[PDB]
């Protein structure tokens, strides 16, 4: 349902939000324009997704509703719970960052806030 392959588009303010969580600056200049492909694969509440940036790929998974560990931008694993809210859109928090996640279509709009930071990012379905 979320199930599919999609690419970064646009995002907004991406190194902020970056150095606000510690990732290293070696790591967020040779990001910040980089276009990161998403594949997720969706079967009921379980989820996994695998985020390659460059040579950077994080996978994680997580079943809707339970405690769940996730590896983070920098590599830290924090341990939160991932819901739905509604059958298109994924929302969680950890660290004091509010993520949410949600398609309309074939597009995948990602939402992360820290204070007053919006890391916005919109993705669109591909293979
Ligand atoms: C590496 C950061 C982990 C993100 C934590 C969000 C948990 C739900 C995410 C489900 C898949 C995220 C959608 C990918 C779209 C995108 O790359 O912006």
């Amino acid at each position: 349902s979320f199930s599919g392959k999609y690419q970064l588009q646009s995002q907004e303010n991406f190194e902020a939000f970056m150095k606000a969580i510690g990732l290293p600056e070696e790591l967020i200049q040779k990001g910040k324009d980089i276009k990161g492909v998403s594949e997720i694969v969706q079967n009921g509440k379980h989820f996994k997704f695998t985020i390659t940036a460059g040579s950077k790929v994080i996978q994680n998974e997580f079943t809707v509703g339970e405690e769940c560990e996730l590896e983070t931008m920098t590599g830290e694993k924090v341990k939160t719970v991932v819901q739905l809210e509604g059958d298109n859109k994924l929302v969680t928090t950890f660290k004091n960052i509010k993520s949410v996640t949600e398609l309309n279509g074939d597009i995948i709009t990602n939402t992360m806030t820290l204070g007053d930071i919006v890391f916005k990012r919109i993705s669109k379905r591909i293979g």
